[PDB]
């Protein structure tokens, strides 16, 4: 089924890491061979995106006919006291009729 | 004086509840007579008469610093109709 | 899933330690509650840190002040699960 | 004669100035010629264990301890930990 969901996630720090969930078939329509697997599950692994930034994975997920759905963001920081270095994960969900 | 404070925002994209957890001492130094407890979240504090952005100028002018966060938005056929639930995680040295 | 967890408790350097947060995630990770300011609050030999870890939590930040003689200190440490 | 002082003491132990808080009399008095302008100062050529016996030597006790610590992705860990010390 061309139907699913895709998981899009985003580990930066104000270069990231830009990682993609699902189902393969559903992974390679979309970034095609900008993906690399890591396992760490049947039918369904993560990938991380290679020569594409956060903007150019969602005009990927558009054209490709996904819609963001949900989204998981979450961050943290560490400390003088007025300079921080934050460290977030984001997990835009996206979904195709 | 030093301490933690935690806010919970469940709101949609007004009428958006604002849980408070942590010690009843910065609590109250922070928010004043806008906490009651819920007789009705594990702390049942919330905030009355107090929006997000208001709820973060006290917490600035109290000296308490955004120091974590994790927010968790879905969305409805409806645009669409964003239902996001944030903890924010503040600190004053 | 996600979300936070605070554990906050007065000790003598020790009372009851007090849990902030969602009671999903509060029953979820202790088998003990009850009824600072918190309505949930455990009370054990401080070894909660391992129903934190192997649950998925990491603590994330930690503050402890302590007055005198005796100390009165009150720790305030902060989890997270992604 | 009597009074307040702080230490103030930052550090990165992932997976270290000393600050000093308090009057110029006191601070002066305590820490000789370690203690430079930053009132507030930061100490050279001493050590946390040797300025605590600075204090310990000039009759202040330490009175409060505010330690925290915030973590940031195992992760950068960044410690604060001020030493609030009084002598009658």
């Amino acid at each position: 089924k061309r139907s699913g969901f895709l998981t899009l996630g985003y580990r930066g720090s104000y270069v990231a890491r830009i990682m993609v969930c699902g189902r393969i078939a559903l992974a390679k329509e979309v970034f095609g061979d900008t993906l690399n697997e890591s396992r760490d599950e049947k039918y369904t692994s993560r990938f991380y995106l290679k020569f594409t930034y956060l903007e150019q994975a969602f005009d990927r997920l558009s054209e490709a006919g996904f819609h963001m759905v949900a989204c998981n963001s979450s961050g943290t920081a560490a400390f003088y006291r007025d300079d921080k270095i934050w460290s977030s994960y984001t997990e835009y969900i996206f979904f195709r009729p």
